[PDB]
């Protein structure tokens, strides 16, 4: 079926760009777990042109893979060879021949931006300023225009997606469930989706669309998860009530330490509408001017 012909092709397919010998690759501890396996910390020897060694992360398959997984690390590393920019995390390698899948990514010093603002404080445990937090929006932002200008629909944007490298740079990541759309603009689902609940788009939720605007919706439940660092979306309501909550018009309400800018913007991305939500190349404009305008 279609799995069996991307293993197969992905088995033949020499690829001399990616393809890492196993024996220079040395596995360490658990990082933790996303959308299809287990991300390990690693160091790669003679890594693409770089003498010694470099420090990476590692994806791999969990135990009891099922086709599902196996599907989502393949399409991960076929979206992440055709990508290249500062707020994306960076594929380097892959290796297949001897051994189990891995792919090898640049490893980013202070983990997931949920768990980095989690750790954090808001000033007027590290500090962290309004400014820190629309420049973090706004990296994000940037990546996005550029995934959006490929013809890519990310899927699943979110703060544990994002990876906080070092000097606080943010790096899109978690690839395994986006999808080309260069042909329609749009990726369809028949079966039921694996992005949660409570970061999907009301079209993508009721009728399985996924568009660079609904991408747009997820960006805003991320603003949302910035502004209260690192909060749980929608919290106290279980996802099967978002049905009903947003067919009725129901959005989060304007978190605290949150301006009526930023809120505005928020409820902008999560139009009911995909025409009346911004795109990312507004949401970067509207951020760099929140950022001049508080200096």
């Amino acid at each position: 079926g279609p799995l069996s012909l991307s293993v197969d092709a992905f088995k033949i397919l020499e690829d001399p760009k990616w393809e890492f010998p196993r024996k220079n690759l040395v596995l360490g501890k658990t990082l933790g777990e996303g959308e299809f396996g287990k991300v390990v910390k690693a160091t790669a020897f003679h890594l693409k042109g770089r003498a010694g060694y470099t420090t990476v992360a590692v994806k791999m398959l969990k135990e009891n893979a099922s086709p599902s997984e196996l599907r989502d690390l393949l399409s991960e590393f076929n979206v992440l060879k055709q990508v290249n920019h500062p707020h994306v995390i960076k594929l380097y390698g892959a290796c297949s021949q001897d051994g189990p899948l891995l792919l090898i990514v640049e490893y980013a010093k202070y983990a997931s931006l949920r768990g980095f603002l989690r750790e954090s404080r808001k000033v007027g445990e590290r500090a962290l300023t309004m400014g820190d937090l629309i420049s973090f929006a706004w990296q994000i932002s940037q990546g996005m225009q550029y995934l959006a200008e490929m013809k890519l629909v990310h899927r699943d944007l979110a703060a544990r997606n994002i990876l906080v490298a070092e000097g606080r740079k943010m790096k899109i990541s978690d690839f395994g469930l986006s999808r080309d759309v260069y042909e329609e603009d749009s990726y369809v689902k028949r079966s039921q989706g694996r992005i949660p609940v409570k970061w999907m788009a009301i079209e993508s939720l009721f009728d399985h669309i996924y568009t660079t605007q609904s991408d747009v919706w997820s960006f805003g439940v991320l603003l949302w998860e910035i502004v209260t660092l690192g909060g749980n979306p929608y919290p106290g309501i279980p996802p099967e009530r978002l049905f009903n909550l947003l067919k009725t018009g129901h959005r989060m309400e304007r978190p605290d330490n949150c301006s009526e800018e930023m809120y505005r913007l928020m409820l902008q991305c999560w139009k009911q509408e995909p025409d009346k939500r911004p795109v990312f190349a507004d949401i970067s404009k509207d951020l760099e001017k929140m950022m001049v305008k508080r200096r």
